[PDB]
């Protein structure tokens, strides 16, 4: 079933890559970079939840399944969600790539510290964890602050989208640790099945999902 | 005999590199970057290369891993190198150039897992490689070729001329690992060493050489 | 002894990098990139020494290859040296091709070291030789076109770049001449000599230099 699963995952992002694709073709005032960004998320996942499906992306650790394509998929997956939301906040204004890189760093070092807990045994575990958790609550901050703030720069229309992908968005990010610690990676209180199917579909709203509402608001925006 | 082929491929990967340096240094309206690009490509290829002479860059089937860091870094360079000639002396469109730089380091990626894998699934990541390869030809002939023909006549020629190059190139890489011990294995190992040994002379350096001059020439 | 002093270090570059937040929040006319730069360098430092503290960051190979220091310098001394390019283009038009042709050189020259670190005899040395080789051509650059962009840009910021360039270029002959000395090379260095030099070099280029760096661009502003 996980197999199959992950096949299903595959193939739901390939359909998700190909919409954006045709979306490009018509692009309402969105710049191509922003397309190619929508793209790049649900086919590179696609091609490390394929390894899982394929039985080659996970591997047998401290007697429990790591399945470490998951990271591999997210080191590159939500940077670009991430520079998606940032552009989005920054959509009709001045870039601020200083603060776009800010979130990249602070993004890939969260994931790292996932793939090191995962490794890890014991009290080692959660302090790479909890190191992950700091990051992520400051990507929170700086997402309802400073970046809050230049899409409020950007006039009320966009900043009202701005604000409601970034809570999509936020939604989807506090789960991933939560089912982590729960799962088997971490406390064991929810069974692998249970964990695999949660890792299967909130991807799904944050591959897919997040780039169907964040497109379609910038489109809305154009005459 | 096979650590010798590569010990000679480093020294001219060395020399090409040189060559590229002196050129630098008489620019003739090329941009510093295209430089660097020209001179990275080969210098990195010759570093893997002489891994490999060392006894380092292979684990034993015999896997040539050195190859993969070597191609995952050159081969997104040499796209890049191709995107800039397309786009000399008019605007950049840096979202088509990384769209051809992603496609090709998952592509050199599929092959890595590929030579990892066994049967069904060794065709499934290779078949996704060629997926990847198809798109990147159908860019450089397509959408960068239109970019070129908008820079002007000679450019476009030029362009037209590297294009098929390196295209030409491409092609015979993937043609070999299926043929080979990673794939098929219906060519012998000393086979492949020497074609992955020569077609790279041609692609780290040869390509640059055109590259260059073409470009260099446009200033007169 | 040797977990408790990288302890001790991973503190002292969270120290460093709350200054340079703190800094940045009052920034005297030096762009966030320049801050962000600063206070990523000692934390990912700190992430990768800390490793080492936990006991994962190191392995055996009869020998001990504390690999977490490649981990850091592939990341932490390109950063730096596009601090000090930065520096040179203070006021100035950027060169990036430069930038990157030092990030390019760097980041080889820190592989070279983790395949001279994993080799032993002749090979050990043609890779050690190749990473001084790219560390030569580093100072040429530093101290040629680098240090020609330095002097485009005025008396105050040429006099300045040229002292953090000097910081850096001693703290850079270190790192190779401990490197030979300690147990990856001659072995004429006992290890817990090694690791010392390994915490007190990096407190003074991780911190200090960001420090003397920051300092004396802050104090080019007027008003
Ligand atoms: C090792 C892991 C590294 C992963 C990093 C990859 C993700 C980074 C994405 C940054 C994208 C920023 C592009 C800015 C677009 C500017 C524009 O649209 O004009
Ligand atoms: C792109 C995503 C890549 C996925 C990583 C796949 C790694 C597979 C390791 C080989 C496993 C095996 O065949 O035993
Ligand atoms: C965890 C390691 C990841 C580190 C990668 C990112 C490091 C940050 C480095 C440089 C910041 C780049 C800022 C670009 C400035 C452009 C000007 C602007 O628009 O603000
Ligand atoms: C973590 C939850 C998000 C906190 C948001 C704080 C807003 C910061 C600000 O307004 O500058
Ligand atoms: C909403 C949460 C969905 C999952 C709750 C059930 C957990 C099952 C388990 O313990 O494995
Ligand atoms: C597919 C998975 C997630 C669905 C996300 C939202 C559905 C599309 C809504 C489009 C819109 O808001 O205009
Ligand atoms: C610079 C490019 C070099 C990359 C390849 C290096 C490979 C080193 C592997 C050494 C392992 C061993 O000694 O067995
Ligand atoms: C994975 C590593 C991939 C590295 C290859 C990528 C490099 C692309 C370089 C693009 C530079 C374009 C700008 C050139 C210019 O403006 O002159
Ligand atoms: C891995 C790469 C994934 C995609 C990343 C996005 C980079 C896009 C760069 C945008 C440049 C805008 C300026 C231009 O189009 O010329
Ligand atoms: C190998 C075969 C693959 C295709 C080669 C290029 C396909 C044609 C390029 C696009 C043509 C165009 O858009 O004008
Ligand atoms: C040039 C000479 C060709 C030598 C023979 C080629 C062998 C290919 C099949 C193994
Ligand atoms: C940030 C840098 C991280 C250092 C890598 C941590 C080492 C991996 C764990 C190895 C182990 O548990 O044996
Ligand atoms: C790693 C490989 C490095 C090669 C990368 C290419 C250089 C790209 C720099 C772009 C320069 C933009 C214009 C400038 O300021 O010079
Ligand atoms: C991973 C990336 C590795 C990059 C390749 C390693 C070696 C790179 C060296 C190329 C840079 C040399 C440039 C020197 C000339 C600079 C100038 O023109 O002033
Ligand atoms: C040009 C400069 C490049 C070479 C620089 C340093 C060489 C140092 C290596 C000598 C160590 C040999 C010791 C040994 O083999 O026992
Ligand atoms: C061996 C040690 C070599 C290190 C120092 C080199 C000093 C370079 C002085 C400036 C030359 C650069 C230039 O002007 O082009
Ligand atoms: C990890 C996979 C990366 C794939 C990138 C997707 C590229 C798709 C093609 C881009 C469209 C450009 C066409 C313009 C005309
Ligand atoms: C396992 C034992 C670790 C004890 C030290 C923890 C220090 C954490 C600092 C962050
Ligand atoms: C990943 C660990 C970070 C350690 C602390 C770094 C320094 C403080 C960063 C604070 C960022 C806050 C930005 C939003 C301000 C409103
Ligand atoms: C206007 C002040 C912004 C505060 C936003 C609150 C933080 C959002 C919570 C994220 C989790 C969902
Ligand atoms: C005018 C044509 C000049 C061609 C010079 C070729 C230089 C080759 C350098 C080494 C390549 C191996
Ligand atoms: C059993 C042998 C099967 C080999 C499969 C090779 C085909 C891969 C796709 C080729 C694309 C043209
Ligand atoms: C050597 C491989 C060449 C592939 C490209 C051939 C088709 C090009 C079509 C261009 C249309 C004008
Ligand atoms: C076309 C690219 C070059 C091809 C070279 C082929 C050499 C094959 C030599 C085989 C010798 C016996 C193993
Ligand atoms: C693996 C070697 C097979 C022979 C070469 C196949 C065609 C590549 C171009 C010459
Ligand atoms: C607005 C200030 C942003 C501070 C974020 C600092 C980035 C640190 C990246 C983490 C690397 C460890
Ligand atoms: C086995 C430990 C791996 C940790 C990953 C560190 C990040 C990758 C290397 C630096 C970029
Ligand atoms: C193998 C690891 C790759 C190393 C890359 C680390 C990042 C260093 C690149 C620095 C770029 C910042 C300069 C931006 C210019 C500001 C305007
Ligand atoms: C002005 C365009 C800047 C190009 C960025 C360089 C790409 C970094 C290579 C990794
Ligand atoms: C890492 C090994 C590099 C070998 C040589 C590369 C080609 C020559 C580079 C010369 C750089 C000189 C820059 C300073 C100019 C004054
Ligand atoms: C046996 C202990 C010797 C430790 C010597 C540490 C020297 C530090 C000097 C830094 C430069
Ligand atoms: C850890 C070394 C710090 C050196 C800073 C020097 C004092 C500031 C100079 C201005």
């Amino acid at each position: 079933m996980i197999s199959i699963l992950h096949y299903g995952y595959s193939f739901i992002m390939l359909l998700g890559a190909l919409y954006f694709y045709l979306l490009s073709k018509d692009p309402k005032g969105v710049p191509a970079s922003e397309y190619l960004i929508a793209m790049v998320i649900p086919l590179w996942s696609g091609a490390a939840y394929l390894s899982i499906a394929l039985g080659q992306g996970l591997f047998q650790y401290d007697d429990t399944t790591i399945y470490y394509a998951r990271y591999i998929d997210w080191v590159i997956s939500t940077p670009l969600l991430l520079a998606a939301l940032a552009l989005t906040a920054m959509f009709g204004g001045k870039k601020n790539l200083t603060l776009l890189f800010s979130l990249v760093a602070l993004d890939v070092f969260m994931i790292i510290t996932g793939f090191v807990a995962d490794l890890s045994i014991g009290t080692t575990k959660y302090i790479w964890y909890s190191l992950g958790v700091i990051a992520l609550i400051i990507i929170l901050v700086i997402t309802f602050g400073p970046l809050r703030r230049i899409a409020l720069s950007n006039g009320t229309r966009l900043a009202r989208h701005y604000t409601r992908v970034a809570i999509y968005l936020s939604a989807l990010w506090v789960c991933y640790p939560t089912a982590w610690l729960l799962g088997p990676s971490g406390l064991g209180l929810a069974q692998e099945l249970t964990e695999v199917l949660v890792f299967i579909i909130l991807p799904i709203f944050s591959k897919v999902g997040f780039s169907i509402v964040d497109l379609h608001g910038l489109r809305k925006l154009h005459q």
